[PDB]
């Protein structure tokens, strides 16, 4: 559904974009530190923009920056909720939970659900976890494997589950174009 380019040079990440749009991906995603970064990967034709801050206020200036240019989906992935409410506050349109334990998962995706969040997602190698937040109703899930093998495996039992927008991230195009045609 979705191929997330994670490659901190902004030259490569160019690239990827640049190839997997060739190869009829309809939504492509883009995370990086730099809204800078991101501004150029949204002029290539870059469908989804997540910003990954740490420091609130740096934050809300990326995301307001980039909805002024005309950003359509901007998402946002932080370890602590507080930040995802502030983000969602300021018109978010999805925000990623990033756990480590899945009961502070579950935790944190009821709370953005009950606020009003429309798009919530949820991002881990553990694809025991992604299956509870699927069973709680999260929208999106992210898988981030490090081989292909592993990738595809996940893919198609939360497949099997029932999920209907699967994400994939790596820092592989090959991995990404083997992930588009599954």
């Amino acid at each position: 559904d979705i191929l997330i380019v994670n490659a901190t040079d902004v030259d490569e990440m160019l690239k990827q974009v640049e190839i997997l749009r060739r190869l009829g991906a309809k939504q492509i995603a883009v995370v990086s530190d730099d809204w800078r970064i991101l501004q150029e990967a949204l002029k290539k034709g870059g469908d989804i923009l997540i910003v990954n801050a740490t420091d609130v206020d740096e934050m809300l200036k990326q995301v307001e920056i980039l909805r002024r240019l005309g950003a359509k989906q901007i998402a946002v992935v932080s370890d602590d909720w507080r930040i995802l409410q502030e983000a969602l506050k300021k018109g978010g349109d999805i925000l990623i939970v990033n756990a480590t334990d899945v009961d502070e998962m579950l935790k944190q995706v009821e709370i953005l659900r009950r606020l009003g969040a429309k798009q919530i997602a949820v991002v881990s190698d553990d694809w025991r976890i992604l299956q509870e937040a699927l069973k709680k109703g999260g929208d999106i899930l992210i898988v981030n494997a490090t081989d292909v093998d592993e990738m595809l495996k996940q893919v198609e039992i939360l497949r099997r589950l029932g999920a209907k927008q699967i994400a994939v991230v790596s820092d592989d195009w090959r991995i990404l174009q083997e992930a588009l045609k599954k």
